[PDB]
């Protein structure tokens, strides 16, 4: 793999190695709030993170992942549009070089400064690698970030970044509680889509929260000091690691709220 978010290997190039980039169920998308339909049939999401076990944070060269123990049903997503039970495997963010861009989903073409993705896989498929091969294999909870007041539950993440500055670096990241990254409301939009990184597999039920969380400018500044590169290599700041909105095609975005 040689894809990234640079001047020569970014989203507009991905289709050469990953032709599904131009597919029928690609993410992210712009959410036109007037066209999304309230679906009174949709349930409240069930976000069950009480028993979550965070383990490690890893700079993978494109973002940082906070990894969880997904060997048992500890931290699970159920309900909403979903059937069955989806285990949290990791979360990460997408962000910009400046506050005016960074989110992958947009809302009436509005870009947020960043977007958090909590990635979960369907336990009926047994492992993550099997799940990504199935149309109902993943459930990703998307949460927008806007810049204003600090998010206290984010600071443990921001404080560790200096220890994983470069690609391939990891640090212990036990005892982190992802419930502190949620907004107050769980109202959401949902649609069928894909991973937003190569391999771009069309295996995701997207659940995007309507209420953004507020983070401080200092918190997002610290995301922007990370590096895409490896140790000792020419410094390339980890900024603008977002794929732009893709065509909606023959899809309907459903709202949980009226
Ligand atoms: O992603
Ligand atoms: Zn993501």
């Amino acid at each position: 793999h040689h894809w990234g978010y640079g001047g020569h290997n970014g989203p507009e190039h991905w289709h050469k190695d990953f032709p599904i980039a131009k597919g029928e169920r690609q993410s992210p998308v712009d959410i036109d709030t007037h066209t999304a339909k309230y679906d009174p049939s949709l349930k409240p999401l069930s976000v069950s993170y009480d028993q979550a076990t965070s383990l490690r944070i890893l700079n993978n060269g494109h973002a940082f992942n906070v990894e969880f123990d997904d060997s048992q049903d500890k931290a699970v997503l159920k309900g909403g549009p979903l059937d069955g039970t989806y285990r949290l495997i990791q979360f990460h963010f997408h962000w910009g070089s400046l506050d005016g861009q960074g989110s992958e989903h947009t809302v009436d073409k509005k870009k947020y400064a960043a977007e958090l993705h909590l990635v979960h896989w369907n336990t009926k498929y047994g492992d993550f690698g099997k799940a990504v091969q199935q149309p109902d294999g993943l459930a990703v909870l998307g949460i927008f970030l806007k810049v204003g007041s600090a998010k206290p539950g984010l600071q443990k993440v921001v404080d560790v970044l200096d220890s994983i500055k470069t690609k391939g670096k990891s640090a212990d990241f036990t005892n982190f509680d992802p419930r502190g990254l949620l907004p107050e409301s769980l109202d959401y939009w949902t649609y069928p889509g894909s991973l937003t990184t190569p391999p771009l597999l069309e295996c995701v039920t997207w659940i995007v929260l309507k209420e953004p969380i507020s983070v401080s400018s200092e918190q997002v500044l610290k995301f922007r000091k990370l590096n895409f590169n490896g140790e000792g290599e020419p410094e390339e700041l980890m900024v603008d690691n977002w794929r732009p909105a893709q065509p909606l095609k023959n899809r309907q975005i459903k709202a949980s709220f009226k």
